[PDB]
C-alpha cells in the first residue's frame, strides 16, 4: 500500500548516511512486496565439492605467492560478546594463554605472509557496536606486518512494528533506536567502503570471510586455487550435520541453481521434514570465498536481492522489527557458484562458555596462531558439553575452575547447578554434576571424575 511514506520517515533521519537510508529501501520494500516446498532439490557433487578431492597448491612458493597475492582476509567483525556475559566486541573475548580472537587473527596472517613474503590485507567488517572500540584496539597491532584496514557496515533504524515506523524519529536516536541488520550486508558494505575498488585494482580477485569467532577458519591456498581454476564466483565451505547442527542452514538445488535454505523459508508443517539430517547432509560455516569483480557487479548493479530475515524484538515493552539477511544468501547471484564440502576442523567456533572449556583444555593447544587439536584424542569426536546459566557469563566460568580439567578422554559431561571444580581434575567418557535446591558443590582438586551422575555431596 504506497510506499513514500516509510521512505520520508527514513529520509528525515540524519544520521543514516546516503548509502544507508535508500538500502533500508530493498528491504523495507521487498519485506513489503513478497521458496515453495514442493520445488525443493538435493545438488550434487558437481555443486558441492569434496573438499578431499581438489588440487593441492605445490611446495613452489611461488605458486603459493601468486594465489596469496589475489586473497583480501576479511572478518566480520560486527557483533558484542553480551551472549557470553562479556562487554565488548565478540573477538575481544581471550581464547587461550590471554590472546584474543583479534590478537590470533593478527598472528596467522602475519605467519602466512612471513613464510610466503606476500602481503594478505586483513579487513575487518564492523558495526557501531564494534567500529570505535576495534579502531581504538587495533592501534595494537601499529608495528604488526599486515596492513588491517577497518570499515563500518550499514546502520539501519529498527521498526516499531505496530506504527511500523523507524524508531528514531519517535525519537529513539541512542543506540537502542538501530540494529545490526545480519551479517548479509558484508556485500553492499565491504562496497560501500570503496576498499574493494582499491582491492581489486590492487590484483586481489577473492575475499575469504569467516566469523571473528571460528577458530577453523584458516586460509586454505587449495580452495584458493580451485576457485581460478573452474572460475566460481561464489564458494561456500560446508560440512557433514551433527546433532549439534539439526536446524543448521543447508545447501540445495533450487530451480537450477544453488542457494542456502535457512529456517527462515520453511513452513511450521514442513520443519520435521527440515530437521530430518536424513533428508539435508550438510551445514554452512559461513566460511565463504567470494570473487571480488563479481561483488562490485551486483551490488553496482543493485543486483543482491536476500530474502528478508525478519527479525522482531522487545525493546522496554516496544515490539520492533529488525531487518535483516545472511551472508550465504548471496550464494544464488554469483556465476558458477558452488560449495565445498569440508572436515569439521574448519568450523570450530566459540559460541558459548562450553567452547571456551574446549578450547582452553588439553584437548587443543596454540602453536604459531593455530588452535592444534591434540593428536592423543582417540575418538574424532569432540566431547559435547552442557553447562548451566551458572557458568554462561565468562567471568563466572572461570571462576568456576581453578583450572581447566582435561578432556582429551572425556565423552560427555553434564553441569547444571551451583558448581564450582578445583585444580588438576580428570574428566573421562560420560560424566555429570549437579547440586541440589540451595546446595553446593565443590570439586576437590586432583579429581579423576570417571562415569558418574553427580547429584549431591553425597558422592565423593
Amino acid at each position: 500500500e504506497n510506499l513514500p511514506q516509510l521512505k520520508s520517515a527514513v529520509d528525515g533521519l540524519t544520521e543514516m548516511s546516503e548509502s544507508e537510508k535508500s538500502g533500508f529501501i530493498s528491504l523495507v520494500s521487498r519485506y513489503l512486496s513478497g521458496i515453495e516446498w514442493s520445488k525443493i532439490q538435493t545438488p550434487t557433487d558437481e555443486i558441492v565439492v569434496p573438499y578431499e578431492k581438489m588440487t593441492p597448491v605445490s611446495q613452489d612458493v611461488a605458486e603459493t605467492k601468486n594465489l596469496l597475492d589475489k586473497l583480501v582476509v576479511l572478518k566480520l567483525n560486527g557483533g558484542l560478546g553480551t551472549t557470553m556475559g562479556c562487554t565488548g566486541p565478540k573477538s575481544v573475548i581471550e581464547v587461550r594463554d590471554g590472546l584474543t580472537f583479534l590478537d590470533l587473527i593478527v598472528i596467522q596472517i602475519e605467519n602466512l605472509n612471513n613464510k610466503y613474503g606476500c602481503k594478505v590485507p586483513l579487513v575487518l567488517m564492523n558495526s557501531f557496536n564494534t567500529h570505535d572500540d576495534t579502531h581504538k584496539i587495533v592501534e595494537k597491532y601499529t608495528n604488526s606486518n599486515v596492513d588491517i584496514h577497518t570499515f563500518n557496515q550499514s546502520k539501519y533504524p529498527r521498526v516499531v512494528a505496530d506504527e511500523f515506523v523507524p524508531w528514531p524519529s519517535k525519537g529513539k536516536t541512542d543506540k537502542e533506536g538501530w540494529y545490526p541488520p545480519g551479517h548479509g550486508d558484508v556485500f553492499p558494505a565491504l562496497m560501500n567502503s570503496g576498499k574493494l575498488d582499491t582491492f581489486l585494482s590492487q590484483g586481489k580477485e577473492y575475499v575469504f570471510v569467516a566469523n571473528s569467532d571460528n577458530l577453523g577458519a584458516i586460509v586454505d591456498l587449495t580452495i584458493l586455487k580451485h576457485l581460478i581454476q573452474n572460475k566460481n564466483e561464489y564458494c561456500m565451505e560446508v560440512t557433514p550435520k551433527t546433532l549439534a547442527d539439526v536446524k543448521g542452514g543447508t545447501l540445495i538445488s533450487y530451480e537450477g541453481k544453488v542457494q542456502l535454505l535457512e529456517i527462515a523459508q520453511v513452513p511450521d508443517e514442513h520443519v520435521n521434514e527440515f530437521k530430518s539430517i536424513e533428508k539435508f547432509k550438510i551445514f554452512n560455516t559461513n566460511n565463504l570465498w567470494v570473487n571480488l569483480k563479481a561483488i562490485k557487479k551486483l551490488v553496482e548493479a543493485d543486483a543482491l536481492k536476500m530474502e528478508i530475515i525478519p527479525n522482531p524484538k522487545e525493546v522496554d515493552g516496544v515490539k520492533v522489527l529488525q531487518l535483516e539477511t545472511a551472508a550465504g544468501a548471496a550464494i544464488r547471484f554469483f556465476d558458477n557458484a558452488i560449495g565445498v564440502n569440508v572436515p569439521r576442523s574448519r568450523f570450530l567456533p566459540v559460541k558459548a562458555s562450553s567452547d571456551l572449556l574446549l578450547v582452553q583444555s588439553d584437548l587443543y593447544t596454540l602453536v604459531d596462531g593455530f588452535v592444534t587439536r591434540n593428536k592423543a584424542r582417540t575418538n574424532p569426536s569432540n566431547p559435547s558439553i552442557e553447562l548451566g546459566p551458572e557458568f554462561k557469563k565468562v567471568a563466572t566460568f572461570l571462576s568456576r575452575f581453578k583450572s581447566i580439567p582435561s578432556i582429551v578422554e572425556l565423552d560427555s559431561l553434564k553441569v547444571s547447578g551451583d558448581v564450582w571444580f578445583g585444580s588438576s581434575i580428570v574428566l573421562k567418557g560420560k560424566v555429570t554434576v549437579a547440586a541440589k535446591s540451595g546446595v553446593k558443590l565443590e570439586i576437590p582438586d586432583r579429581a579423576v571424575v570417571e562415569n558418574k551422575n553427580i547429584n549431591g555431596p553425597e558422592d565423593l
